[PDB]
């Protein structure tokens, strides 16, 4: 898998004591970058400090033909519901996202929960969720999945956040996750 290409999105709400989810999206996916070049892999991120609007993110992520795109978020749910989601483009508006993206995305939802993050309990299904109206996974035209690495209000969630061993464990299943998806192309 060395050589091939993937583009991080950091993407851009807040944890209840006022840890911005810009913030832990940048870090993580700057941890999430620092292992994937130990691994051999080009990476590239949407934004060079803690930016583009989603038309600028599509444009660059196309520009740069990945291998696979990756966009970090965290949510801003009611206080009980924790846990991941991983975002598709479904129904497809391509061949990528048809298939590729597909696989992409349940690769990453198992890789995410074998590492110890929990799959969301209050949204998508079983960690997976496709759907038909984030622009930045319908434009996509390289396999392309957004991940919800859990819900700043809830607790438990923004507990992992808020912290750098956490933060750590977030990227390290983000790592897995890439590298199984990869490895399959
Ligand atoms: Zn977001």
């Amino acid at each position: 898998i060395a050589g091939m290409v993937v583009f991080i999105d950091p993407g851009h709400t807040s944890t209840n004591s006022g840890y911005p989810e810009h913030t832990f999206t940048w870090e993580t996916g700057l941890r999430l970058r620092a292992a994937l070049n130990a691994l051999g892999v080009r990476t590239a991120l949407s934004r060079g400090n803690d930016g583009p609007c989603v038309d600028e993110r599509a444009n660059m992520a196309n520009a740069l033909r990945p291998n696979a795109i990756v966009s970090l978020h965290a949510d801003g749910g009611p206080a009980s519901g924790r846990g991941f989601h991983v975002n598709y483009s479904a129904p497809p508006l391509n061949a990528i996202q048809a298939g590729p993206s597909v696989q992409f995305a349940r690769i990453m939802r198992d890789q995410l929960q074998a590492s110890g993050i929990p799959k969301a309990n209050y949204i998508g299904q079983d960690g997976l969720y496709g759907r038909s109206d984030l622009a930045g996974l319908n434009l996509a035209q390289y396999p392309s999945i957004l991940v919800e690495l859990g819900n700043m209000k809830n607790p438990a969630d923004s507990a992992l956040m808020e912290s750098a061993e956490g933060r750590q464990k977030y990227a390290n299943a983000l790592v897995r996750g890439v590298a199984g998806f990869l490895a399959t192309q």
